[PDB]
Order: structure tokens, then sequence, then C-alpha cells
């Protein structure tokens, strides 16, 4: 019953904190690619939605709203940190009991005020959204002739390797 | 424990099940913007990704890989037509519906490892870990290059037809 929320948390927290660390070695691969780092932290796929930093950023934002109830975005080093910041952050974190998990959490989406249990909130609401704006940074970096596999992304996706 | 076997599944389950709802109701809004068909549903975000109906498609896929092997069914991909908006709709529709009448897991099914192959590699997780750490990713990467490509060929959309929580003004 209720017990599982517990459960629940411990599963999606790890799925926030496994994709936060592949989002900090997707930044180093798209470092190394000997491309114009302005050029890329700049980089948008559709014209009225935000650019990859930006994206990089939400998603890391959306992993802290979740599990909790500022930095420099524009280089390499500086967004890395900022992920690497809510890494440590999250892991530092103590295992949430049942009645954290039953609060109300109070937040804006869009124009609505809602009002959640932080259970609902994380999964309902928080993981499909850290979830697109992933997926965005993972399209921009592919739009801009970046080397990324559905394995960077996941990290259970395997693909034949090459070499040089 | 056991319990929690139980839950969890549920709520994976539903979470399937409502973005599954959410992506028919998106490709009914994209039916609806007096856009050419056969473009719209051709139409990519990057190059070298997948399109509009094949992303749909996958997501679907995704949603059924979770859901059939536990109620100990062996996954096959469902066939339909998803050249036409009638047809990719009757495509999610028929997930949907298939999801909704699966009998409930035995104990046993939920204790069974699920076996898939993630591109070269062959995968063997439990199915809290195989629905949540494999499949949910994977579903909403989809899902999310759904909406991105009706977004990018002028279809009306906002984060509300995305996760059915986040609300904007409406047309008048
Ligand atoms: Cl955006
Ligand atoms: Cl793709």
């Amino acid at each position: 019953g209720m017990l599982s929320r517990i459960d629940l948390y411990i599963k999606h927290r790890d799925i926030f904190l496994k994709h936060l660390e592949l989002l900090h070695k997707l930044i180093e691969k798209v470092e190394d690619s000997s491309l114009n780092e302005s050029e890329l932290l700049n980089a948008r796929l559709v014209d009225d939605m935000f650019p990859f930093n930006v994206q990089a950023k939400i998603a890391t934002n959306f992993a802290l709203r979740a599990c909790c109830p500022e930095g420099d975005i524009d280089s390499f080093c500086g967004l890395k940190t900022y992920v690497v910041t809510a890494i440590d952050y999250i892991n530092k974190l103590s295992e949430p009991t049942l009645e954290q998990l039953n609060l109300n959490v109070q937040d804006t989406a869009g124009f609505k005020e809602i009002s959640m249990p932080a259970s609902e909130y994380m999964s309902s609401f928080v993981l499909p959204n850290f979830f697109f704006h992933i997926s965005m940074v993972y399209a921009i970096a592919k739009n801009n002739g970046v080397s990324v596999t559905k394995g960077d992304f996941d990290g259970i996706h395997q693909y034949p390797k090459g070499f040089s």
C-alpha cells in the first residue's frame, strides 16, 4: 500500500541520479567534439524552444524540485559544475519517511497553481517533464553533429563502436 | 517486498496508460490543425532521427514491451497503418485498450525477470527495473520527439498536451 511510495521514490530518485550522470557524460562528449562552445550551448531545435544549456538547466532543476521537498551555464565547465552540484546534493539527501511523501507540494505548472502529494509530484509531474528536457538536450546534440546513440541516453542500449 | 512489486507495476502501467491517452489526444489535435497529412506524418526534427509517425509507433511499442511480459505474454510488435491519422490513432487506441484489458499479473509473473534486447545488448532485469529504468526513459524520449515535431510544424501545443498538468490561456 502506502509504504510502496518509499520504494517508488527510491527507484525514481535513482533514475533522476542516473540520467543526471548520463547528462554530465553527454556534456563531456559535446565538449570534446571540437565544436564552437558558445554556438553549441545556444543551439536550438525549434525557434520558439529553449537552447541546449537552458534545456540541461531545466532538466537538472526538475530533478532537484522532485527530490528536495545558481551557477554559470554559459560554458561547458560551468554547466558540468551545475549538474555535478545537483548530483552531489541529491546523493546527500536521506531516505524519506512515508509522511514526507504524503506532504503536499505547492508548485506552478504554467499558469496553474498545483498542489500534489510529494510522491505523485515526483512521478506524475516531474518525471515526464525531466525526460522531455533531457530528450531535447540529446536531440540538439545529435542535430549539431555529436556522435550520440541511445546508449548515451539510457546506458542500456549498445551498438558496435568504431576507432580512430 | 511483495506488496511493493504489485504497487510499482500499477503505478508504471498507469503512467504509460495516461501518456498513451495524451499521445492519442495529441494526434487528434495534429489531425485538426488543417496541415498536410503525409507531410506532418513524415516530418522529422533531426535528419538522422525517425519521423513523427514512427516516433509515435516506437513510444506505443515501448508501453507494450513493459506491459506484455508482466501479464505473462510474449511481446510482438503491434501491426497497423501509421501512414494516416486514422490508422495512427487506431494504432495507439489498440495499445491502450489492450493494456487496460490485461489480467492483473500473478505473484509469479511479478517475480520473473524480463528478457529483451536493447540494440545489440541482451538484458534480463526484474519487472520493476525493466519498466522504470529501461522502458520508462525510452518511452518518454519518443513521446517527447512526437510533441517537438508537432510544435516544429506549427501545431498549437503546450506542455499541457504533454503532461495534462500544465495549463496556459486557451484560444477564444
Ligand atoms: Cl522548450
Ligand atoms: Cl530517433
